[PDB]
RNA sequence: GAGAAUGUCGGGGAGCCGAGGUUGUGAAUUGCUUUCAAAAAUUUUGAAAAGCAAUUCACAAUAAGGAUUAUUCCGUUGUGAAAACAUUCAAGGCGGGGCAACUCGCCUU
């Protein structure tokens, strides 16, 4: 921060694909599975 | 000026529910008034009936009304003479959801 800025409200936060983030955090809490189960199709199915 | 994304503040419409209140029916108790109808000294006491109620409980209706048997409803909104409308509105197919009814998406006319 001491040397740059990013053209946007310097104290504002912007959504960055929160959906898959939540799905992934909760699908990581589940454990006892491979770290590849969350694919695009499975993500869409969970969201639906 | 237009659009897309992200926040803030407001506005509108629709929907699933809840608690009273009011009026009326019945009951428990206590009253006011009138009349009967006795007893007693125009006045006092007692039974019955009617009017008006109070406190509490169960129940019925809650815009007059009109449908219907679906676990459905229309009745205080706007336009305007057509007493006619708006506020529901096609067809398929490929899927998700469930105990299933039913609910949420995708594809082409």
């Amino acid at each position: 921060e001491k040397t740059h800025r990013w053209n946007f409200v310097e104290d504002k936060k912007y959504p960055c694909n929160e959906t898959k983030t939540m799905i992934s955090s909760r699908l990581d809490k589940v454990e006892n599975i491979s770290d590849d189960f969350l694919t695009r199709d499975i993500e869409q199915k969970i969201w639906h």
